[PDB]
């Protein structure tokens, strides 16, 4: 069961693609955080979604906002994918324990062992203000993400 | 799961895993036909693993022939192994010990519980399914492939 708007966003500490520790708590009081769970690196739909994030990165990484992509892949997988795709935003590894953060947000697929396509906006207080989960074959709409982020500044 | 690395004399645990093209590969399928080299590696796209599998690729005829087969195994899913294999020119099977995470690695006693990856374990399984060679190096150490071909050569015919 996916966490809803109004819930406290579970805290986490995860390695990014360069093996550096990134914590959700660190953004508190400073930026609104977009969390983009994705199932697997090197797949077509995931490529398309993170490409859109890359293409509009200034709307997601700025003085008001940050964006974190999260999947069960380990850092080396995310590093190569990021380098080859030109992703400069953090890709975080929910790798070991496998899918623990995804489970805490209620967006883990127990059967396949991957995160579903869940998206959250966490405000400066650590409260979830936006929550979506998409069905297969559909691509998430990035205009919703920027709109939700814009609504939490002005 | 065993508490230590499986050693020579043990039955090699059977497994069925997806290779980089999502095809099922089973250890049992080689029984009575070929000696099987099992190369556990921690992570795709890392320098040491690149070097080790490059060396395997460069000497592939000594590992894939009438007497021998070689399988590389790691916790990565097939799409990860597919891209790595295509870009590295690996034509041998890379198998996904992905979900359940590290289950086969644990059955061989070569799983690193702390990091959640396979250690650099290597086995030779003979035509009867018995382990005849067993080593375990840590993710920061490099293995000697001369030992692999030596062990395979000793089991021919």
């Amino acid at each position: 069961v996916m966490l809803n708007v109004g819930a406290t966003a579970p805290d986490f500490t995860l390695r990014d693609q360069n093996q550096q520790l990134v914590t959700l708590r660190g953004y508190r009081g400073a930026k609104n955080v977009l969390l983009v769970f994705f199932p697997l690196a090197f797949t077509g739909i995931c490529q398309g979604e993170l490409d859109q994030l890359r293409d509009h990165l200034p709307e997601f990484e700025n003085d008001d906002s940050a964006a974190l992509a999260i999947s069960v892949g380990p850092p080396p997988t995310h590093k190569i994918w990021a380098t080859q795709s030109g992703f400069t935003f953090p890709l975080l590894s929910d790798f070991w324990p496998h899918g623990a953060v995804s489970q805490a947000y209620g967006v883990f697929n127990e059967q396949a062992g991957i995160a579903n396509r869940g998206t959250f906006v966490v405000d400066r207080s650590g409260i979830i203000r936006f929550a979506e989960m998409k069905q297969p074959g559909e691509v998430r709409d990035q205009r919703l993400w920027t709109d939700a982020l814009a609504a939490l500044t002005a």
